[PDB]
């Protein structure tokens, strides 16, 4: 059974939640399968942030373990800003653990290096997702976004408990269920960090959203990248810290870090500074 | 000075916001001039639901001072649904005081009769507002809603304090800072009830926003149905609580309807059950 372990108030520099198995911390990046069922093609998805909020948690990939953190800019607390229509992030979003977008290396489909992440998850099912959360996914197609440069794809999943699941098997089904969120998926993300001062994103394949099966080839490769990573055989891991408690065959494997972490303290959420409310009005 | 008086905890049966005017409560609906600045139209919005909520907070007709109070529906609380590409509702939303749609008579502009209530304004500033807030807004236009039959116009307006304020002075100016937002605001009233069963509704003028000369004359004509309407001189009040503490020539005045009230029991937030997440795509 997955569980979190909260440490700190939300929204605060402090703030980390851990992932425990039976209780125990592991690494969300390293330790979670990416496959729940492999043959079925049922996936794993670490949920970072849930849909319609703001602050920009992520896996991270310098502390032991990895817990989810809040990025920062500039030594500053990040927040996705509201950019109209949309409310903060229109998804769940998350990433698949076991997977590494790799940097090394510069990817033919979209000729550009990996962003140095886990692969990127949109789960678009009713519910509102947690931080921390571990759910089982379908996936159903992939788009190729090039963000500032660098390949990031997004896959497009659901969470296997949605009402709607059964009805949804491949890319074709999200425009028929989800009329226009795969449009507004292509629009949010060429636009989202233009309220920070960055360019409009763009996508390969002129914002297609691949299939399926397309869909699962690339998130093998990226699981094979993470192989590479993971066994100490990158050209350059690039500071990410490898510590497992699961994979006793890797150079990195340590029982001992799992009780090295700090037991809960989960606070009540901190305040956000009433700017994240803005709604800007912006395009590409 | 307005400030709040929470009764309960949000998202219960129990919640309910008074508006105090130094620590008294007052009507929300009665008591709360119309105007902060009649010379430069500058109008106390109050407001009812903050932007990119769900839950169906309104100044209640039928108790004293005219509390806001979550509507509901078959026992249980009533929640507007999300409909994409919408998170709740995607205004600060409320009334002005000392309005009424009158429901006695049809209205010419849009022929149908009035929705008995304050009339309701869309206050389009950055800042998400709270319930029971009384804001300073200027009126830049007006819509004319065709709610489920009823003359139900929407009031576009912007608080004072916004950082675009100055440049916002009649409706253009919102498609000028605010692209696309008439549009939306449009689909949104159209369509927010269909998952609830209702049929779409429509608008007169095919949509239009007109500009800040005729959303004050409409304001105007509500403000003088609501002066009628507390003089006690409407053929039908409709079972209206009308009493007031601020009006000492209306029939309904009683000062002691404030002190009536309890005092403030503020709680925590109770959850929203998890089926108000669920996004709908109605096109
Ligand atoms: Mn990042
Ligand atoms: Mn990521
Ligand atoms: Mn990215
Ligand atoms: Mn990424
Ligand atoms: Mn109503
Ligand atoms: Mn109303
Ligand atoms: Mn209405
Ligand atoms: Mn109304």
């Amino acid at each position: 059974t997955y569980t979190t372990r909260q440490i700190g108030a939300k929204n605060t520099l402090e703030y980390k939640v851990y992932i425990e198995k039976d209780g125990k911390p592991v690494s969300a990046f390293h330790d979670i399968p990416l496959y729940a069922d492999k043959e079925n093609n049922i996936f794993n998805m670490v949920v970072e942030i849930p849909r319609w909020t703001n602050a920009k948690l992520e896996i991270t990939k310098e502390e032991t373990l990895n817990p989810i953190i809040q990025d920062t800019k500039k030594g500053k607390l990040r927040f996705v800003r509201n950019c109209f229509p949309h409310h903060g992030y229109i998804h769940n979003y998350g990433a698949f653990p076991q997977t590494w977008e790799d940097p090394n290396v510069s990817h033919p489909e979209t000729k550009a290096v990996g962003d140095n992440d886990p692969i990127d998850v949109l789960e678009i099912g009713e519910t509102i997702a947690y931080t921390g959360q571990v759910k089982q996914v379908k996936a159903l197609g992939i788009m190729a976004l090039l963000d500032e440069g660098e390949t990031d794809w997004k896959v497009i999943a659901i969470d296997i408990n949605d009402p709607l699941a059964p009805k949804l098997n491949d890319i074709e089904d999200v425009e028929k269920y989800f009329p226009g969120l795969l449009r507004a998926t292509n629009e949010w993300f060429r636009i989202y960090k233009i309220p920070d001062g960055k360019p409009e994103n763009q996508f390969a394949f002129s914002g297609e959203a691949k299939n399926k099966k397309y869909a699962l080839d690339i998130i093998k490769e990226t699981h094979d990248s993470w192989k590479q990573l993971i066994a100490g055989k990158s050209s350059d891991s690039k500071g990410i810290d490898l510590t497992n408690v699961t994979l006793p065959d890797t150079p990195t494997y340590s029982k001992a870090a799992s009780d090295a972490i700090p037991p809960a303290s989960l606070k009540a959420d901190a305040p956000i500074d009433k700017s994240i409310d803005k709604w800007f009005f912006i395009s590409g």
